[PDB]
């Protein structure tokens, strides 16, 4: 067994290295140490000092240099006995404080051990380097193992979820949190892998093929939906809820993906040093010359949407090599060889349209002198060039009931062309997602395990509407954790009347969540929508309204003194200053009907669908206007949170080590912030200070029954049989507390008492054998 062979890759890569004699001499030392601050100014930079002397309320230690300071014992950050350094579960630490909890993560991380448990939830500090812990071999190890039996691993919590789904017959979900570039997506993938191989049919195409498809899906989505931002080379610019469905038996019956809030302004604009979506870069430098000549493609720097950020390559990635993998996945899912081409015709077309140059006519209406790009785009799109032209600069609109044709100036024509682009892409993602889900969804599920993988919290120099929506979400998920961890939990202890003194773990971002989506009184997204429907409304009228409502009124809000177009929101992960520029047209999402009228008329069977399929081209109507971006997302989100609330949640807090995407560089001010706002320690204090073990006296007969002399799975009070089954074994009763519909146990006490009789081969079935028919 690899688990026990201290030679296996399992031991080499998942277990902490055996120490040496010097270490032992140290581990048994009688000395006591303190975690202190060499420089008060910098709280998060700690040094280990030896406690030299003490008094009733204070410790006195010597610093690294040699000077001695004291500190009242209450404000002392005691260092845990070094036999703890490396603990796979910080729930066990004797002293639970920031430097102590950070030192364990340092120790383990310096050993390439990225996983550690902080109670019921797992932790994952980005390695920023590959580690052989996700092989089929490591998959097999974890399958069917109790969490205690094995080391912390994304595969463990997955399995744990699985058993719980099968056992309680309750749907489950894996919520992976983290800021931008912390591992969420990487860990997301492992959950599927493990879940696909462990609960899959061993390949009967349908179930070994259905699984290959499920697996081949993500690369597709990551090709058109991910990109290089200044915080991650593979940033997920759209969230998603992946659902893995199981039949009543417990085998993978199917899966379905639900995309969310895709940053579609990226196709037309990328900040300095970033990249458009990979998809463009792959097809461009990865397509056959024959294909290269059919879409009139050329060098990335030739296309306006790709040559502006000053970055066309990603250190370590081969767009051509990646382009292949993409086509490889499209085939596994089911995409036709025809469909795929359109996909690229549409992408080539999105590039050409962006090259289109509008110029001032003799008058103020813009003109197109060069038709080269206009026709290239129209050509591969199956549309009519002159129709497109007229649609771009002279869109017909209604004046009351009149039909007036507009004549956009350069500025307005450009923006229209961009609206076309973005609209084109957004539909395609949707479609690609839509198309895909029909392959993977072909049987009514019995149960499912949801895997939420969103865009993490981000703070760029210019933060717009997308960034507000993104952080709004990251704030919503965070509260989902708080609620479940402290709110629901404590609320459970209160009525049981278990005599639980309420604790306020100081974690609650309701004020911030309210300032954004609240309706009455109106939060930010409310006034925004309201401004979005008023005729003579402008960005200025908007920030002013926001200011008007919240400046010097709301605590999570701030009106800057250095700007008249930015407003600051205080998030759990930090304050974020938002530029209000373009929020109106962004929230309205405009597109000229003539353009939409121009594409429905497309010869290409893929494009046509984008503008004709109602669930692709349509848009809800909110009375006299269409539904706003801010309104549907709030709606989509609320729907998810509704879906989430109906499951049993498993948390995984991913932690970025530094801000340089570098391995072996765990910066401590960075890590500590994350652990702080994430509420990790608080997440640990609650499991320690609480009784998380709980079962009614009915299910008490499930495992604790014959414990004792006489006292079976049957009785007419099981509350009578309670204090008799453990009392006989005299289990500390100060460990549990019998409040009243069921009974609680403290800190995995159910476990020690479990193995008391669990790993009991003494009478477990080796009494039959003593005076058998061995008597004559
Ligand atoms: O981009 C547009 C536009 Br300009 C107009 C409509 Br009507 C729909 C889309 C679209 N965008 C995303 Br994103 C999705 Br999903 C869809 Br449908
Ligand atoms: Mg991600």
């Amino acid at each position: 067994n690899p688990i026990h062979d201290r030679t296996s890759d399992y031991h080499k890569y998942l277990k902490v290295k055996q120490g040496d004699s010097d270490l032992f001499k140290l581990t048994v030392s009688d000395k006591r140490y303190i975690w202190y601050n060499p420089d008060p100014k910098e709280r998060d930079s700690y040094e280990c000092g030896e406690i030299v002397s003490e008094t009733s309320d204070s410790f006195t230690f010597k610093t690294v240099d040699g000077q001695d300071r004291q500190v009242k014992k209450d404000d002392a950050n005691q260092r845990n006995p070094i036999k703890f350094d490396g603990v796979e579960d910080m729930s066990e630490l004797s002293y639970l404080n920031e430097p102590a909890v950070f030192h364990n993560l340092r120790v383990r991380y310096n050993q390439d051990l990225i996983y550690t448990y902080s109670g019921l939830f797992l932790v994952a500090v980005n390695p920023f380097k590959r580690i052989p812990i996700y092989t089929q071999e490591m998959v097999d190890i974890f399958k069917g193992r109790r969490r205690n039996e094995v080391a912390p691993h994304i595969f463990a919590i997955s399995d744990v979820a699985y058993r719980s789904m099968l056992d309680d017959r309750q749907n489950q979900s894996l919520l992976i949190t983290g800021e931008s570039g912390a591992g969420k997506t990487e860990n997301t993938k492992k959950v599927i892998q493990y879940l696909a191989s462990v609960a899959g049919r061993n390949q009967a195409n349908g179930s070994g093929v259905l699984e290959q498809q499920i697996l081949q899906a993500n690369p597709i989505l990551e090709a058109f939906g991910n990109a290089k931002t200044t915080r991650n080379n593979n940033s997920s610019r759209f969230g998603k809820f992946i659902e893995i469905q199981f039949n009543s038996a417990g085998f993978i019956s199917g899966a379905s993906i639900q995309s969310y809030l895709l940053e579609k302004s990226r196709v037309v604009f990328q900040s300095e040093t970033e990249r458009n979506y990979h998809i463009f870069y792959q097809l461009l430098a990865g397509a056959t010359a024959e294909e290269k000549k059919a879409l009139h493609l050329a060098g990335p720097e030739s296309f306006n949407y790709l040559n502006q950020s000053g970055c066309v390559d990603i250190k370590g990635v081969s767009d051509s090599e990646e382009f292949k993998i993409t086509r490889q996945a499209m085939d596994i899912v089911g995409f036709s060889q025809e469909e795929q081409m359109s996909i690229f015709k549409i992408i080539a077309g999105i590039l050409h349209l962006g090259n289109i140059k509008f110029e001032k006519g003799a008058g103020e209406g813009a003109v197109l002198k060069d038709k080269t790009a206009l026709n290239a785009a129209s050509t591969v799109f199956g549309v009519n060039p002159s129709v497109l032209e007229k649609a771009l600069m002279e869109p017909r609109i209604l004046a009351g009931r009149d039909l007036v044709a507009q004549h956009l100036n350069v500025e307005k024509s450009s923006s229209s062309r961009d609206a076309l682009v973005k609209a084109l892409y957004g539909r395609l993602f949707l479609w690609l997602v839509k198309k895909i889900n029909n392959v993977l969804c072909q049987e009514r599920k019995a149960y499912f395990i949801g895997v939420l993988d969103i865009s993490g919290f981000e703070i760029f120099k210019v933060n717009s509407f997308e960034q507000l929506c993104i952080n709004y979400t990251n704030e919503k998920l965070q509260q989902f954790f708080n609620h479940h961890m402290f709110k629901l939990e404590q609320e459970e202890y209160l009525k049981e009347k278990i005599n639980w003194t309420f604790i306020d773990f100081g974690l609650d971002s309701q004020a911030t969540i309210d300032l954004i989506d609240g309706r009455q009184p109106p939060g930010i997204l409310a006034l925004l929508d309201e401004q979005s429907v008023f005729p003579n409304a402008t960005d200025n009228t908007l920030i002013t309204k926001l200011h008007s409502h919240f400046s010097k009124k709301n605590a999570k809000y701030e009106e800057p003194r250095f700007s008249k177009t930015e407003f600051g929101v205080t998030h759990y992960a930090g304050q974020v200053m938002y530029e209000i520029q373009d929020w109106l047209e962004k929230n309205k999402d405009p597109l000229q009907q003539d353009l939409e009228l121009c594409f429905k008329d497309s010869s290409d069977n893929v494009v046509t669908k984008l503008f004709n399929d109602p669930n692709i081209a349509s848009r809800a109507k909110k009375g006299a206007n269409f539904i706003t971006v801010a309104a549907q997302y709030k709606e989509q989100l609320a729907s998810l949170m509704a879906t989430l609330e109906t499951t049993n949640p498993h948390f995984v807090r991913c932690i970025i080590p530094n801000n340089k995407q570098l391995p072996a560089k765990l910066e401590d001010k960075v890590v500590l912030d994350q652990l702080r706002c994430n509420g990790v320690l608080e997440g640990i204090r609650i499991t320690r200070k609480g009784f998380p073990n709980r079962i009614i006296y009915a299910d008490f007969v499930k495992r604790y029954y014959l414990l004792a002399p006489n006292v079976p799975r049957d009785a007419e009070d099981s509350q009578k049989a309670t204090d008799a089954v453990l009392k006989h074994l005299n289990i500390d009763p100060e460990q549990y507390r019998f409040g009243i519909t069921k009974i609680f146990f403290r800190a995995g006490q159910l476990a020690r008492i479990e193995e008391a009789r669990e790993q009991r081969l003494e009478s477990n079935e080796p009494p039959m054998d003593f005076d058998d028919d061995i008597p004559f």
